[PDB]
């Protein structure tokens, strides 16, 4: 690939070099590797989480009582460990050979972190057999293990999906990139209070942003509107998630 | 471009390989192909078709005489024929020495079906010289065809411009990859009730949601975002192509 | 990286070959360069600049006895040189071993012109020193010498961070390059009416669309989520910049 041209960039004022940290370098070099090997497309998506909300909210006792703190990051995990099983295309890994898929029977999901030195994404392993609190602690736990830099190589492998979040910050939608040799990674912003049409009037309803981003090799368009389309009626009622 | 490092995913759990269709395979060939070699784009706009939809329900006894179904399809096929004459850019691709443009004069426009083995493109050629109801059932037929393995290469060949459709399925919005050597790709996501401002008062009138991806060597930010200003326009009222 | 075949364009109809300016030509080359070396991610916010365009209207007649016409362009780069000091890695760009950041003490912004032979982005130096009647005045020069082919290399050089303004045209969103050596890139939309929820019922509030793109090696998510969202907040109110 073509390298930019350096530039003196002196030329135009004062400049200061500051140096990136071992771990920067490596997500810098994991990126660009992502970003060439994989054809890209995002599939944008609001749940209806007014519901979802209220449930968050009224069991602040229960999750006080476990020590936990419940936010909405642990009700999408079990959500998509759910989906993950249901499609299972986007539980795979696309064989070096490139003409086979490699379905996994598992389902551990990584999120990713943002600590001081960079990025790093633990991994919770088998997603689907967790309840709400214990995936809440779990996260919790190896999200305080990574800022401390005592996260271990071993908690950051096996992952075969990733959730993104910035809802905590702000932002109305944005685009991952895939962690190859994941297939897919969901980006969830920040939800906010909207009209929504019922047949008759505008209702308020709280709504979550969606991105999904697709290895398009893999998974065409259709799958993912249609992954991104049941993780949102998931979310509008976790309840079918006990059928 | 580096390859991504081989993992050995059975450590983590049970895996089975299921291999991928010679299409997938083919899709996933061209993908990369197109995306390392256009750097691309998504401009995104909404359409008001309240009146359009109205008009398309109201001429289903038509239709159904015709035997033909009219969806949002041959409208968007219609619109983009008509603008792709306006707009000629739109309608050419990068010559192999990369310093022309070769205009093409005909309109003939592909739309992307989804296959049970894998992503299916048919072309209608010369869109800009049948009504809707031709185009109407000759979109259909190459759907079935498609989808029955029955579609041979002639009739996918000599595109212009891609329309890819998840209107049926979900979403809010997609970023589309561009079929190269065609230029752009419009993607259409499913249409919603909204409050639009009058003046006065939010109205609900009735969007939908256009991504229209475009390769930025030949097309510039303020033509892709005139070309989707148009569509929205005709969209918004069709007898404007009469004139 | 593989190439796109060559076809026959004349099979399907009558073609005709027009040439790219050397100016498209250079532009197609750089966009190329930047998008296979830099893994870019955009997020995407709206600003509430009911406000800000009460001002600005308001101010129209200071504006028309200087000469300058205010648009939102001159307000746009005041906000981010203040912000692009506050969160100086969004100031920087990765120097070419690759481990470090040559972080820019000096805030030069440049903008992007649509010409006919093609996209030009003059630099507009040490926005941060300039007041908005400044920054409206050199804008409309830059722009008019951009057209008239008459603006000259000097000033197109040294830019640390690039606004890309479609609002004059449409469009609700879209995924700018980044230019590289530099690290990101704001694309600004039209600006809507919308209802905002206040607490008990929805107000009609003029937003403004904002895509900022990033190159992620340089920029993590949060940190940009974070960059958008501070945007969002001095537009909503520019008296902050005063602090
Ligand atoms: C650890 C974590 C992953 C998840 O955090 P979390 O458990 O959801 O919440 P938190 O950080 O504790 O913040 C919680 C508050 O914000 C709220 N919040 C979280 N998600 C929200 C959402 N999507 N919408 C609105 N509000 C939200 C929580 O519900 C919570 O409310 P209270 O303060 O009232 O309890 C996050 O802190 C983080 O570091 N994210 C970084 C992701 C990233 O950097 N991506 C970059 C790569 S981009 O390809
Ligand atoms: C064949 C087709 C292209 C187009 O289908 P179509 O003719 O628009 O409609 P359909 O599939 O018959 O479904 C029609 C129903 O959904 C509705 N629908 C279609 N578009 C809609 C839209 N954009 N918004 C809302 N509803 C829509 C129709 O109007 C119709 O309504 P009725 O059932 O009441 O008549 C589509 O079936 C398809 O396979 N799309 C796949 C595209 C794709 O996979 N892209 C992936 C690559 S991503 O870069
Ligand atoms: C010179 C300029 C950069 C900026 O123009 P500007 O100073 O904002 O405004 P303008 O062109 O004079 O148009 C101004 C009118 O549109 C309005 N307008 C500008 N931005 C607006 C916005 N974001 N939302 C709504 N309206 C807007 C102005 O406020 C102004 O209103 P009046 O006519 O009532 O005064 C632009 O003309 C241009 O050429 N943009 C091209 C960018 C581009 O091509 N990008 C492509 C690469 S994509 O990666």
């Amino acid at each position: 690939i073509p390298p930019i041209p350096p530039v003196d960039f002196a030329k135009y004022g004062e400049i200061e070099e500051v140096p990136m940290t071992r771990l920067m370098q490596i997500g810098a070099t994991n990126l660009h590797r992502s970003w060439l090997n994989v054809p890209h497309v995002t599939q944008f998506e609001s749940a209806d989480i007014t519901e979802l909300e209220a449930f968050r909210v009224a069991q602040k006792a229960v999750a006080k009582k476990a020590g936990v703190k419940l936010t909405v990051l642990p009700l999408l995990l079990k959500a998509c460990a759910y989906l993950l099983k249901e499609l299972p295309d986007f539980n795979s890994s696309l064989a070096p050979s490139g003409q086979a898929l490699i379905r996994k029977k598992y389902v551990h999901i990584g999120f990713a972190v943002d600590t001081p030195d960079g990025l790093l994404v633990p991994v919770i392993r088998n997603v689907d057999q967790k309840s709400l609190l214990q995936l809440a602690a779990e996260a919790a736990e190896l999200a305080e293990k990574a800022r401390s830099k005592k996260l271990g190589a071993d908690a950051m492998q096996g992952a075969c999906f990733t959730i993104s979040s910035l809802g905590h910050i702000g932002g109305t939608a944005f685009t991952p990139i895939v962690n190859a040799p994941e297939v897919a990674i969901l980006g969830v912003s920040k939800a906010s209070m909207q009209p929504v049409w019922d047949g008759k009037a505008f209702q308020p309803r709280l709504m979550l942003p969606l991105s999904l981003s697709y290895d398009h090799r893999v998974i065409n368009g259709a799958a993912a509107a249609r992954f991104t389309k049941r993780l949102g009626d998931l979310l509008a009622d976790i309840r079918a998630i006990l059928l």
